[PDB]
DNA sequence: TCAGGATGTATATATCTGACACGTGCCTGGAGACTAGGGAGTAATCCCCTTGGCGGTTAAAACGCGGGGGACAGC
């Protein structure tokens, strides 16, 4: 919500649902193509082997 | 389904023995007294592993449901 209302631009990218959702997005970010992605603890665990795959130039953790 | 009969089983009576109960003498194995020392009890620490619950996902369990193959009764 605050990314959408603080800042439009941003290829905000999200994990959640099934891995029906999470398999079609990593197909759409497979390639980095993303500003910013945001997600969960059990995904970085749980999909690791992308997001670790990877390389990142910043990360946020709250 | 029922009575007769043949067989078999059971039951009282001797009777007979040899296997069990009991007495006796011996002797060694068990009890008593005593000593040492080390194994086990007991306290104190510590810290690793167990337990209880929750969060979150997802393979698996549950459930319905048709239908064909085996269980089974008969002969």
């Amino acid at each position: 919500l605050e990314f959408e209302k603080w800042a439009p631009s941003l290829n905000t990218i999200i994990y959640k649902g099934t891995p029906n959702q999470r398999h079609s997005l990593q197909h759409q970010i497979r390639v980095g193509n993303f500003d910013v992605l945001l997600t969960t603890y059990e995904y970085i665990i749980k999909d690791k082997s992308l997001l670790s795959k990877h390389d990142w130039a910043h990360m946020i953790i709250d």
